[PDB]
């Protein structure tokens, strides 16, 4: 018995449902989407906003966990639903792209 | 009747580490440094539609850009789950946590 | 016949300086985070903003709204401003030369 | 004789005229300006994007000022274009928020 845990995929099930349940599909235009990631971002970023070291980042980062999950959940979200729309792979995507990086910084 | 489960997110970060660490970058990934380099990012990304005035438009330029959309929805999510593994978050189960949080606010 | 030069940017700059180190926060200033306070506050400008979908749509909240509009310009400016004051950069001398530039690039 | 230096009041006349020279107008919607600022504070952030300490921020600004001060002149016009249009004086908005900032941080 094979089990092919495809998390994002997953994950973009418990979104679609959200969105149109409430009808919100129309609102997710492709940029409207990229500007709600952008948004979501800033929300991570600001945490962070006047640490003065790593070391601080670091002790910042523990202190307030929870802020950061919830926006590294909230870009994801906005990410996998603009992947929704624009009918693009996150996954593939990013395997691609890591393949593209391998050729252009060699060991 | 052995099940055999398939962690295929665990496949992709580990892709991920592998450059990470051969190229000896662990030392810039500071909670900050990625958050900034997803920033980085996002605005690659935002720069494709950056002149679009209609939703018309934006898939028109969806469709004829669209690899350019895929390599920039890459860099996002590369440099986010560079983030989930120095903070040891699981970016699965933040999104489930999340989306119950957004139930309760935005209720059927 | 004496000529009187008002610097209304300098005299600016000096209400920003004032705030600063009247409450010790200079020390907070540095290049890469004014750079990060500037795209945290665009992000608030951008959210006023955040799910139109037409050109007419925005004016439509950018009248409703205006204020909210007017604050993260604001909040903008003033980091960017902070930034030059480190940086000992003049942004009125760095946009002539970009428009300089910016004409080269776009000839008429 | 009183010289009244009203520096972005005359910046925006010189933007003004490479925009309408080039029939560019049309295009600042008020979200396109918005966003294309968030595009240039990101090139802004680039320059600094690996550095690990406060002490080499300084260094990279010093080797690579020209750089910093085209995307700092990047953002301005932007936000410049976007006071155009949204009519907005931008000397005012800074004088009216910092006077926020003083009763909300009190000395
Ligand atoms: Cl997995
Ligand atoms: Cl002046
Ligand atoms: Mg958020
Ligand atoms: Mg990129
Ligand atoms: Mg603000
Ligand atoms: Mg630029
Ligand atoms: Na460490
Ligand atoms: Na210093």
């Amino acid at each position: 018995i094979h089990h092919h845990h495809h998390h994002m995929e997953e994950l973009l099930d418990i979104l679609r449902e959200f969105r149109d349940s409430r009808g919100w599909l129309k609102y997710h235009t492709p940029k409207n989407l990229a500007v709600s990631i952008s948004i979501e971002v800033a929300e991570l970023l600001e945490i962070f906003q006047w640490t003065r070291s790593s070391d601080e980042e670091f002790e910042v980062l523990e202190r307030r966990k929870g802020e950061v999950e919830e926006e590294i959940a909230d870009v994801l979200i906005y990410l996998l639903f603009l992947c929704d729309v624009a009918e693009i792979n996150p996954i593939e995507a990013v395997k691609r792209k890591m393949e593209k990086n391998e050729r252009k910084y060699p060991k």
